[PDB]
């Protein structure tokens, strides 16, 4: 309630380069539609149209919170500061909406304020971002004087009373004005007509379309992504944002209008799953939020059937009922607990224990989908941190032990030789975020550290060899004596210790010990001090002493066998080759080719998108520290890229003996 109805669904994003006004937009959206922050989807209510608007905080906009966020929005407004119209930043969320196909308005705001020029912002939408800008607004005065806004669709005006949103007018359009309004009209007809037969055979005949045919025809060329209507106001000032909101429920989709969700049986089917209300249960985890009231807050979106209260639901991610407790929705102000979720729309779970985001929530009985490939992408990009002191050490794991139930894709860990802190992402971008999340989100006040990559060691070579840990010691005798052989494992595999001990010839109760100090000198490889990997391990021969013979001992002896297995063993580095994705505008097509290939690369192949080009690339992550601002140095501002892991190789010659 109100009525669930599919068609007035509204499922959006506002999205903008940093200091456009994204947040105040919302803000003011959320205040005009409650007459009558934290949430990642806060509802409200519009005509008769459920808005539901999706949080995506994002600075920057390269990440990967943004290719799960894109799947769970339907629509966006795109704000774009009127002073400068399309900065560095608007340019790549255009990319990200052109690349995913999302249907897009724009809002020209700061239009009360010094600079703000409509005509920049369509002059440099068609130049630089390829949009094909629709005038659905021309602006009643400049600057100071912004005062009035006309509906050059409608052929009507608005004038602003006041700056509180709290007065407005619908005027005939300005006499002065009459003129400029009739020519973008003409011009909107135009448009109109290259989406709609009869309103051409309307236009040729001297016709006035009626304006819903004209409404119908803009929505249609906005959704199949032809058109970007653009209308203009001042979210401050309370100007134009009404006409937003009636933009919203005119031309942006509802979950009908756009193609279904693709998902995976685990039978290896590729699925489309339909926004039906009464189908089965398919829904996905977007945001956990640590919330203090309820706790734990699971947020989805339904694509299929309709999500219920207190049932039980089937993670296929994981592989585990959980019950749902409760059901939310976030208002502005206030929380509203409902009965139910349903095809097309987002909400809230309480219960939930064990689904992080990302996990596909089905039926119970329902055909199990997995609607995100199974994956956590390797850790590859470690960190040093130092907090301080008693007061922010042991205050620093209270939010990292802790912080890591609402993202556990990174890893947590302690230098073999430093006694530290090491935190582990997925490439320059993931990590520059979340040390200030933390020294903010927590109140640490604490140093920073610069960012490392994380390369592994392994053999190529069976060795034979023996670890002894043989001292005179703590008033003792120490003795541990282990031989082992060691085999390469194929890419991939990981570890193996096989025991191939012969009666008692090393006791057992000393037999994990030796596998103690096998982990633990696997963490340091011989070239360059980073963990081996992909190894299998067999001690088959040793020897003991009677009263000498000690953990601590065989332990010692197995770090020394295994130490000594990987620098005997024609030793090898793997770096990861890993996967970037750079949107750059034709023009510097070969600039950032020659670019990539003097950081170590073969390029996959590069397809053309929009007004621009999507060059794939192999890259080793470790020359590519710091791309944002040496891309962005070589595209004038204008490009971006999205980078991920794929696997690890074997350096070649040079390579190897750069990194000493
Ligand atoms: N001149 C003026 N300032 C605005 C307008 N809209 C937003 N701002 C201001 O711009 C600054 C950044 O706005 P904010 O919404 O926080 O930008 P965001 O980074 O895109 O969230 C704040 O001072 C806003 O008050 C506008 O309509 N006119
Ligand atoms: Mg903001």
């Amino acid at each position: 309630k109100v009525e669930y109805d599919l068609k007035r669904l509204r499922n959006i994003v506002i999205a903008a380069h940093i200091d456009a006004g994204k947040t105040t937009t919302t803000e003011r959206i959320l205040y005009y539609t409650g007459r009558i922050i934290t949430a990642a989807v806060t509802t409200c209510f519009w005509k008769d149209h459920r808005i539901n608007i999706i949080d995506t905080p994002g600075h920057v906009d390269f990440t990967i919170e943004v290719e799960r966020s894109m799947r769970v929005l339907d629509g966006a407004i795109v704000v774009f500061d009127s002073s400068q119209g399309v900065e560095p930043q608007s340019e790549t969320v255009w990319r990200q909406a052109e690349k995913y196909k999302v249907p897009r308005i724009a809002f020209a705001n700061k239009m009360d304020k010094t600079g703000a020029d409509l005509w920049l912002v369509i002059r440099t939408m068609q130049e630089r971002l390829g949009a094909r800008p629709v005038v659905m607004q021309l602006p009643i005065g400049r600057e100071d004087t912004f005062s009035g806004i006309i509906d050059v669709l409608r052929m009507k005006a608005y004038t602003y009373g006041n700056d509180l949103g709290t007065d407005i007018r619908e005027i005939p359009i300005p006499e002065e004005y009459l003129d400029q309004a009739r020519e973008y009209h003409e011009k909107l007809v135009e448009v109109a007509a290259d989406f709609d037969e009869n309103i051409m055979l309307k236009y040729l005949e001297g016709e006035e379309p009626t304006e819903e045919e004209l409404v119908a025809a803009i929505r249609k060329g906005t959704i199949d992504l032809k058109i970007t209507p653009v209308f203009l106001g001042s979210a401050l000032k309370n100007k134009g944002v009404q006409l937003l909101l009636d933009a919203v429920v005119d031309y942006l989709p509802s979950p009908l209008d756009i193609p279904p969700i693709k998902g995976t049986t685990p039978e290896g089917e590729v699925v489309e799953i339909h926004p039906d209300p009464n189908g089965p249960l398919a829904a996905l985890a977007f945001k956990i939020m640590a919330d203090p009231y309820v706790g734990r807050l699971t947020f989805i979106r339904v694509y299929s059937g309709t999500l219920t209260s207190g049932s039980y639901v089937y993670n296929t991610t994981k592989g585990r009922k959980e019950r749902v407790a409760r059901l939310l929705r976030m208002h502005a102000n206030h929380r509203e607990e409902v009965e139910e979720l349903k095809a097309g729309d987002l909400g809230a779970v309480v219960g939930l224990k064990e689904t992080i985001t990302g996990d596909t929530l089905v039926g119970e009985d329902a055909p199990r989908v997995i609607l995100e490939s199974i994956e956590v992408p390797e850790p590859v990009i470690d960190v040093a941190i130092e907090p301080k002191t008693k007061a922010d050490q042991e205050k620093l794991s209270q939010a990292l032990a802790r912080l890591a139930e609402e993202d556990p894709t990174f890893r947590v860990s302690t230098h073999p030789e430093t006694g530290q802190t090491i935190i582990s992402g997925m490439g320059e971008l993931h990590l520059e975020i979340i040390v200030d999340r933390l020294k903010r989100e927590f109140k640490v006040d604490a140093n920073v550290g610069k960012p490392q990559v994380a390369y592994r060691e392994t053999i190529t070579k069976p060795v034979d060899v023996e670890g002894k840990f043989i001292r005179q010691t703590g008033g003792r005798g120490q003795y541990g004596h282990v031989k082992i052989k060691v085999e390469p494992l194929p890419r991939g595999s990981g570890f193996e210790f096989v025991n191939a001990i012969v009666g008692g010839v090393i006791p057992k109760e000393y037999i994990p010990a030796v596998q103690k100090g096998i982990e633990e000198a696997m963490q340091s490889g011989p070239l360059i001090g980073f963990p081996v990997v992909d190894i299998k391990v067999t001690l088959y021969d040793g020897s003991y002493h009677e009263v000498d013979s000690s953990e601590m001992a065989f332990k010692i002896a197995g770090s020394m066998a295994i130490k000594e297995a990987v620098q005997k063993g024609d030793p090898v580095i793997l770096e990861p080759i890993m996967r970037v994705e750079v949107t750059t505008p034709e023009e510097y097509m070969g600039d950032v080719i020659g670019d990539l290939n003097a950081r170590r690369g073969q390029i996959l192949g590069m397809e053309p998108r929009g007004n621009a080009q999507v060059i794939r690339a192999f890259v080793p992550l470790a020359e590519m520290f710091g791309y944002a601002t040496d891309l962005r140095s070589k595209t004038q501002g204008r490009g971006s890229f999205v980078m991920f892991f794929d696997h690890y190789q074997e350096v070649p010659k040079q390579v190897q003996e750069k990194l000493i």
